[PDB]
């Protein structure tokens, strides 16, 4: 080994020893140190094994022949030089060694070799470089080397087929090739764009990712760690994902080392270039060599990056899975601990946060790592003066800190400023038909604006944060190049800024950038990751039940001696000393006051309560009806079925039982409705016959039923008694136990358990108990891609000035940033007075001006975009509400208010907060990547072959990508919220799952939604690994070309030109596969602002102020109203209705379900337009005045009352126009001077939503005290205990004014003259009630 013919000369030969010893020590020693380590995969990892084909034949043949040939060359050998023995030999070794881990991979099941791939790999390229050797020396062992060379270059192409097999995720059988480059995603990319994405085509998942596999691992090694007995979490969650993390831990250590390579190899390029009278082979290595390094680099990062998403997506299923099964475990006191909303957060946003953080966890040993090798770099380049960098680092740790604790708080009150908001928008949205009546659409129209404008000055707050954020993103690089470049040049003037010792250190600070601002980042999510890891313990170490507790025999049907039940270890008894004992068939009715201990009974029947003495011993299946009816959110037939075989005879012989006919003919689609909160909502009485029902069919032989006809009336509860739980019902031979406070059963009940305070109380039947005369005689006598047109709504919405200027702004920065590079290109290439530079002071004002410039414009650049921002949200929540307060009732009551909800939260929440930061990283990639390209065509412009090609590959990979991954960032939405849905209802009827002994069902629903969610999420993950490796193929190959035309064209090229191109090549690879990531996340962000702006043109009432034709201040002036002809449209409700009510007439309407009485009073405020009719008051038309006049001139007291969150006086007048005064007075004519001087706030009492403080009665009276203060002539009432005084009061002091009245009970409407009657919309009879009969 000499340089003369290796380095020194235009034939870059390899010497010949070297040629024999080390080319071939490199592949065989690959495959001696790899071989034991691949046995632990190949032992730890099976799937059987593959058949005997040719492929794995051919294989094991050349193999063998190989070997032979390599050992051939011994014989001959054999037939002086040292090295023709050993080498040899040691190569036939380890050909031996290949062809038996080629058929051990066979016994293993392994299809494709990534080990006898990149081995092949290796070799080749070490045989090539023997082969152009020996083919440049020009028989005897040539002849052997050139059959070596083509066995193993055929040995190399078979090994990239894949072997056969021992929707399926291709990834199972993906060749080593196309798993390091992920194409077998690349089809379902092309399907993404051809076709729309839908669940179906989505593929299963892997076995190791499926919940059934991860969450049991996960499962036992819990119960292990608690079983060692304090539990630790992070103990349990690295002793179950350990080989991930590991696996992820040595990819970022192999990329962190290969990603400083480019800056080397750079530095070895410039020196070359500076360098003349030196080979031009020397340049063409270089280029190779860092285009291969950087392709390595890439796949090594995003193989270390699919690991991580993967290891997080296992996690996120393993922590689902493992609290949806402590959720089925957990004593009802641990439960009571943490409420159901905080475990559904558990779920979701604690196991969010450990698959997000998964993917930069590893930063926190990385980051440190790639500063100290930067750093290192740097002083090798810079010298000391790397320190004052360093500092400028040091100056970024407390800022990035602080902003980053800033960003937190602010995110938190925005989270809060926004909760109230919706929860006052769910309000509006439900009592919207109130609001309109009351025309009270401006003031909460007013108290939104308010809480909006709470909210966007926190979002102005935190726009200011951002843009700081934003500034040490792009102003790290030149905030340390800045203080390293003049502290160099300051120190000492011999110090020469040179292009190697500029560029280089130039691209080791656009490395150093993101690692230092990511570790901030990784550490607030590190902390916010602890936390909830704090949570997830509590949880998970929350106490078990026992079933033991509870004796389950399967088939003296329930047997209770010396039990007490507690509901938490320390709170004493709620059963003291009970004993009974239930025959089988049975009916047993548990008796008591309030408070007396009925209901615990059936729950510690169920194992629910804490059993602190005793024995119970219930035999067999047990059917639990629970007083608060649990209703899970499928279809009603699913509902009653309960995950059981469907029988139709005895389906139809429970639903008539329970009496749900009449429940089925109302519901829309009969049994197939969809009941439950999220769909149509049931009376409370339906709900108990569909549990009844549920139970009913379950058909176990003991039942519970925990006042199963509490909702339920007299008639239907004795129907149902007689049918079902009666001795002569469907449930004869069932033993049934029954708590009841309801007499009229209790003589048909065999056994009477009467108990009070939790104590069993002379139990007997109800004769013997009668004829006693004790505790119950007591008992008895108690009583496509979005258009344009979307994004220029946006710029118009952010403001047209402020856009513009932000783009003049942005482009000012990429102009000053790549005039600043150039401008230190020039300064590189400035001569050498002496030891110093001609001009080194002025060069560095003008770099140090222009970084200055790049940084304000930075800051100002962020300050617009993200003021723009809340601009825009301002306008766009603005509009939205405006239209949605204008629209009419039919668009409330057709669109379903889960939509307006979302456009009111989520749709916002995009707006406001994340589409300003994916514009402003959008267009700082964008730019980044024109600017690289802007750069490598004036350094190289010959470089513009090289845009057609790869532009061409970037877009289609672009439009592959941007095409499937909304379609993928789709399906993953519609699939996470379910998750959540399914476990809250799960935690709502717990108890439920555990009677009917259905907790595997609803555990392996739940790892079906999961698994669901998780094959959305998968090919979500994978597309940006495939997009991210496509692009870095296109980035490197810019590298490569513009370091080759640099090294083409070195003589015409300065050597700061060259470093300048190469380092903002080096950069693009990063900044071009984020344009496209973000140019994704935009096109799925303007589809918000597209929601946003869906109701602008819809139908809106009529106008609500015309100023035209208004009426005078007293426009009811004395209260005539006159039906002129009036027909109502919603195929007529209403027609033919000629009436006249004259003034201060008292007027009620009555009528059956299905006539047009309320639709009547529609008519008077103008809910629905008249299709035809002339209602005229006095003397005025009503569809000529505006819609706030007449709804401000006229008052309604609606059938349910709708208290608004607030005080009370907001309620009673919302503008606060009517003074204290009239307030009190009308309260105190309202009957609740009393009560409402009784509150401590006075007027001011925080009712809460829909007043559920408040009691009926009580809401009934504020709403006849808004009609009382209104003082308005007209006044409609609908009528459904307080009835004698709410009829008082209106018969009291409104006998001056003009009343309607539509009761459903004629002992009211008596009372009033001139009724009308509606038979089918027409006027049946009109005249006074006296002429009625
Ligand atoms: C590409 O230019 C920019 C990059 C980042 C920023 C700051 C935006 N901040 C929310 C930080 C983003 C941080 C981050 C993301 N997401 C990021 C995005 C894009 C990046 O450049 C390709 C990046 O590397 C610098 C980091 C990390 C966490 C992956 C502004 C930029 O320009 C205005
Ligand atoms: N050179 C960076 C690359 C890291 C990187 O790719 N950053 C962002 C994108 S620029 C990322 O992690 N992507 C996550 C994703 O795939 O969504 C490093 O040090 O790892």
């Amino acid at each position: 080994w000499e340089w003369n013919v290796t380095w020194n000369t235009s034939n870059p030969d390899f010497t010949k020893c070297f040629q024999n010893t080390v080319l071939v020590w490199v592949p065989c020693s690959y495959l001696w140190v790899c071989f034991p380590f691949y046995f632990l995969y190949l032992s730890h990892h099976d799937r059987g094994y593959i058949q005997m084909t040719h492929l794995n034949k051919a294989k094991t043949a050349l193999g063998f022949l190989l070997w032979i040939v390599c050992w051939a060359d011994l014989f001959y050998s054999f037939w002086l030089a040292p090295v023709f023995l050993v080498s040899p030999t040691l190569l036939g070794i380890t050909m031996l060694l290949a062809t038996f881990l080629i058929q051990i991979e066979r016994r293993r099941g392994v299809q494709s070799s990534g080990i006898m791939l990149t081995f092949w790999l290796i070799a080749l390229l070490c045989a090539l470089a023997i082969l152009r050797s020996k083919i440049m020396t020009a028989v005897f062992r040539d002849v052997t080397f050139y059959i070596y060379f083509s066995l193993v270059l055929i040995q190399l192409v078979l090994s990239c087929f894949s072997d056969r097999s021992p929707n399926p995720c291709p990834e199972s059988s993906a060749s080593f090739l196309s798993r390091i480059t992920f194409w077998w995603i690349t089809g379902m990319m092309v399907q993404g764009y051809r076709q729309p994405l839908e669940s179906t085509d989505l593929w299963s998942l892997n076995k190791e990712d499926t919940s059934e596999q991860v969450v049991p691992v996960l499962v036992k090694n819990w119960k292990k760690e608690c079983a060692k007995s304090d539990p630790s979490l992070f103990k349990v969650l690295y002793k179950t994902f350990g080989p991930y993390f590991l696996m992820s831990f040595l990819f970022k250590a192999v990329h962190d080392l290969m990603m400083f390579a480019g800056p080397e190899i750079l530095k070895l390029l410039i020196n070359f270039v500076n360098d003349k009278k030196a080979p031009e082979w020397q340049g063409y290595f270089y280029t190779a060599l860092l285009f291969i390094s950087a392709c390595l680099q890439t796949l090594v990062l995003h193989q270390y990056f699919h690991i991580c998403f993967v290891s997080g997506m296992r996690i996120k299923t393993a922590v689902i899975g493992a609290v949806y099964r402590k959720a089925l475990v957990i004593t009802n006191a641990a439960r009571k601990s943490s409420t159901v909303g905080e475990i559904v957060n558990l779920m979701s946003v604690d196991a969010q946060r450990f698959m997000d953080l998964a993917t930069y966890i590893n930063m926190i040993w990385s980051a440190p790592l790639q500063v100290i090798l930067a750093l290192y770099l740097l002083w090798l380049n810079l010298g000391p003066s790397v320190l004052a960098g360093v500092a400028v680092m040091v100056l970024m740790v407390p800022l990035n800190a602080v902003m980053a604790m800033k960003t937190k708080t602010y995110q938190v009150a925005h989270m809060k400023s926004k909760d109230n908001r919706i929860k006052l928008m769910n309000e509006i949205l439900n009592g919207i038909k109130v609001l309109k009546l009351y025309a009270w659409e401006l003031a909460f129209k007013d108290k939104v604006l308010a809480i909006r404008q709470e909210e966007l000055k926190v979002l102005k707050k935190s726009a200011y944060l951002a843009a700081v954020g934003t500034f040490t993103w792009v102003c790290t690089p030149f905030l340390v190049a800045l203080s390293t470049f003049a502290v160099y040049v300051t120190v000492d003037e011999n110090n020469i800024l040179d292009a190697q010792k500029a560029f280089v250190s130039l691209a080791l600070f656009n490395i150093l950038r993101f690692p230092l601002n990511i570790l901030p980042m990784v550490i607030s999510s590190i902390v916010q990751a602890s936390v909830s890891l704090k949570r997830l313990r509590v949880f998970l170490s929350h106490e078990d039940l026992d079933p033991d507790s509870i004796q389950r025999r399967p088939i003296n049907s329930i047997t209770v001696k010396n039990a007490t039940f507690t509901w938490a270890r320390n709170d004493p008894p709620t059963l003291h000393g009970i004993t009974f004992s239930v025959p089988e068939g049975s009916l047993v009715a548990v008796v008591g006051q309030v408070g007396c201990g009925k209901s615990s009974l059936l729950s510690a029947l169920l194992a629910e309560m804490d059993k602190v003495e005793g024995h119970v011993t219930v035999k067999g299946s047990v059917a639990y009806v629970p007083q608060q009816a649990w209703i899970q959110n499928i279809s009603l037939r699913e509902n009653i079925l309960f995950g059981r075989q469907l029988q139709e005879r005895y389906y139809k012989a429970v639903v008539e039982a329970c009496a749900l006919l009449p429940d089925l003919e109302i519901l829309p689609s009969g049994d197939r409705t969809e009941i439950g909160e999220k769909g149509v909502n049931l009376s409370g009485g339906q709900k108990q016959r569909v549990s009844l029902a549920r139970a009913v069919y379950c058909d176990s032989d003991v039942y519970l039923l925990d006042d199963p006809l509490s909702a339920v009336d007299a008639h239907v509860g004795k129907h149902i008694f007689e049918n079902v739980i009666g001795p002569k019902g469907l449930l004869k031979n069932k033993t049934r136990l029954l708590v009841t406070h309801a007499i009229s059963y209790l003589p048909q009940m065999d056994v009477i358990i009467v108990m009070s305070g939790g104590k069993i109380s002379e139990m007997g039947s109800y004769q013997e108990l009668l004829a006693r005369d004790g505790a119950f005689a007591e008992f008895l006598r108690t009583y496509g891609q979005v258009k344009l047109s979307v994004y220029w709504d946006y710029m118009k919405a952010i403001g047209l000035f402020i856009s513009f200027l932000s783009i003049f702004l942005f482009l000012c920065n990429h102009v000053a940033s790549l005039v600043s590079n150039y401008w230190l290109s020039l300064w590189t290439d400035d001569p050498i007075v002496n030891g110093t530079q001609e001009h080194t002071q002025v060069r560095l004002s003008v770099y140090g001006a222009l970084g200055i410039s790049q940084g304000i414009t930075v800051f100002g650049y962020s300050m617009a975009v993200s003021i723009g921002g809340i601009f825009a949200s301002r306008r766009l929540h603005l509009d939205l509400l405006h239209n949605v307060l204008r629209s009419p009732i039919s668009f409330f009551e057709r669109t379903p208010s889960g939509n307006l909800v979302n456009r009111f939260s989520k749709e916002l929440d995009t707006v406001d907060s994340m589409i300003p930061q994916v514009i402003k990283m959008f267009m700082g990639s964008l730019f980044n990547v024109i600017g690289a390209c802007i750069i490598i065509l004036l350094a190289t412009p010959m470089a513009a072959v090289i845009i057609p090609p790869l532009g061409l590959i970037y877009f289609f990979v672009q439009r592959f990508y941007v095409a499937s991954s909304r379609q993928l960032k789709r399906l993953e939405s519609v699939s996470r919220s379910p998750v959540y849905s399914h476990f809250n209802e799960t935690l709502l009827g717990v108890s439920v799952i555990r009677a009917f002994e259905e907790q595997e069902r609803f555990i392996r629903q739940s790892d079906l939604k999961v698994d669901e969610n998780q094959k959305a999420y998968y090919p979500s993950i994978v597309a940006n690994r495939w997009l991210a490796v496509r692009l870095e193929c296109v980035g490197n190959c810019i590298v490569l070309f513009a370091s080759l035309f640099a090294v083409i064209s070195r003589h015409s090229l300065s050597a700061g030109l060259v470093g300048l191109s190469v380092s903002y090549s080096l950069q693009v690879t990063t900044y071009l596969n984020w344009l496209v990531r973000m140019s994704s996340e935009m096109e799925t962000n303007i589809v918000a602002v597209e929601r946003l702006k869906e109701y602008s043109e819809t139908e809106k009432e009529a106008p609500w102020q015309i100023q035209d034709m208004a009426p005078p201040k007293d426009w009811p002036q004395v209260g005539r109203v006159e039906f002129r002809d009036y027909g109502l449209r919603y195929d007529l409700v209403l027609k033919h209705i000629n009436v006249t009510i004259d003034g201060g007439e008292k007027v009620g309407i009555v009528g059956r379900t299905g006539a047009g009485k309320s639709s009547l009073t529609l008519g008077l405020f103008r809910i629905k337009e008249s299709a035809e009719g002339e209602i005229i008051i006095d003397d005025i038309n009503i569809a000529k005045i505006g819609l706030h006049d007449l709804r401000f001139k006229i008052t309604i007291i609606p059938q349910d009352p709708v208290l608004f969150s607030g005080s009370l006086r907001m309620n009673l007048d919302p503008f606060s126009q009517y003074s204290d005064e009239e307030v009190w007075t009308s309260l105190e004519l309202a009957h609740l001077k009393g009560f409402v001087s009784a509150l401590p706030d006075k007027l001011n009492h925080e009712c809460a939503e829909g007043g559920e403080n408040l009691s009926v009665g009580q809401r009934q009276l504020v709403c006849l005290a808004r009609a009382l203060l209104r003082k308005t002539k007209i006044l409609v009432l609908d009528e459904a205990e307080t009835d004698d005084l709410i009829q008082s009061t209106i018969r009291t002091q409104f006998d001056d004014c003009t009343v309607l009245t539509i009761a459903h009970r004629l002992n009211t409407i008596m009372d009033y003259t001139r009724v009308i009657v509606l038979d089918k919309g027409e006027i049946q009879e009109w005249g006074s009630p006296s002429d009625l009969l």
